[PDB]
């Protein structure tokens, strides 16, 4: 890289755009800049994440498919977090997906930058503004649009996307869904939910809104001060990761301790979200989770994200409230409201989910 280019990857002032770290890692920096070192504990946790099979989820064969929806319900209960596989989307599919992505972060920057952001837009590429000094820095670029439904994809960022990435991201965004709702009409059937009689599950996420985030994560030299992605917990629904390339660092949080997740060939990593367990008052846990960077090789992933329609309306689902499990949560603001409120919520305190606390 030239002298010109580091200035303009370095010297940045607040206001600016968050520079590509992809290009930053270009500069083979010794040490790396302040804004990425991490300011403010928990160990390692060999304890894995349940895998869960959806053919013998889906299967005709109801003791096969009992003890399935049973490693679900113990997986979602427990875990937060589990791998599934036999999930039905072709793998000449998820090779696409993982070769033109690959692809794609492989451009130019001027490439992966040719959507015009309206003031105010963040879907494309980019992690956004430089807010203040003391804010940190993930060591990652990202590509993030909405995908569902079909008058939320943003026209324009969808034009200019290369045509094989489009294509496949088109086809995995359908496969994702209805992978999304295989998971969410069988959580319903183990939480005893009968979505006839009552408002349930299923009819918040079936015309809810998907969105996919495309994470590339370079080489850090100094990975245990830099995070690749802050510890969260997914503010929706269900996520649903592809793990592109065989670099681990996925991180779950477990009793104090993180744990380490090692996708599976031909699996995708699934995790419930707070409004998801708010929905089931509590019995499904949403997870905290974070991912690493480390000194030697790139890591790439996708996250397909299924979250509520902006006008459903949240709150623990009310076969859930028993003398056993009692209310936990707040009922009745809109999804959109509680994204909203979330983003300004309070300076200091507590989690979206305590916030959410009767
Ligand atoms: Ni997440």
């Amino acid at each position: 890289s030239n002298a010109m280019e580091k200035a303009k990857l370095m010297k940045l002032g607040n206001g600016m755009e968050i520079p590509s770290v992809q290009e930053l890692a270009k500069l083979t920096l010794a040490e790396i800049p302040s804004r990425y070192v991490c300011a403010n504990l928990l160990p390692m946790g060999h304890e894995t994440i349940p895998v869960i099979d959806i053919e013998n989820l889906l299967s005709p064969e109801p003791i096969i498919g009992k003890l399935e929806l049973d490693r679900l319900h113990f997986a979602c209960k427990e875990w937060g977090f589990f791998q599934v596989v036999n999930h039905g989307v072709d793998a000449s599919l998820v090779d696409s997906v993982k070769s033109e992505i690959q692809g794609f972060f492989n451009l130019s920057m001027d490439e992966k930058t040719k959507y015009e952001q309206e003031d105010g837009d963040v879907e494309g590429f980019g992690q956004g503004f430089i807010e203040s000094e003391d804010q940190t820095l993930d060591w990652a670029d990202i590509f993030m649009m909405f995908t569902l439904p079909l008058h939320l994809r943003k026209p324009h960022l969808f034009s200019k996307l290369p045509v094989p990435l489009r294509e496949t991201i088109e086809s995995y965004s359908s496969e994702m869904k209805k992978l999304s709702m295989v998971l969410f009409n069988k959580m319903e059937k183990a939480l005893q939910v009968q979505a006839a009689e009552i408002k349930g599950m299923s009819e918040v996420f079936i015309d809810g809104t998907q969105a996919m985030r495309m994470n590339y994560y370079p080489p850090c030299p100094q990975p245990n001060l830099a995070i690749g992605l802050t510890s969260h917990s997914d503010f929706g629904g269900l996520t649903i990761l592809l793990q592109i390339n065989e670099v681990e660092g996925l991180q779950i949080k477990r009793e104090g301790t993180w744990i380490s997740v090692k996708p599976l060939p031909n699996a995708f990593v699934v995790n419930v979200g707070d409004i998801l367990e708010i929905m089931t008052n509590g019995i499904y846990h949403s997870v905290d989770h974070r991912a690493v960077v480390n000194s030697t090789n790139e890591r790439l992933s996708i996250a397909t994200f299924h979250d509520p329609s902006l006008e459903s309306v949240i709150g623990p689902i009310s076969s859930l409230i028993t003398p056993e499990t009692p209310a936990l949560f707040k009922s009745g603001s809109t999804y959109g409201d509680l994204v909203e409120e979330c983003k300004t919520r309070k300076l200091d305190g507590k989690s979206f989910l305590d916030s959410m606390r009767i």
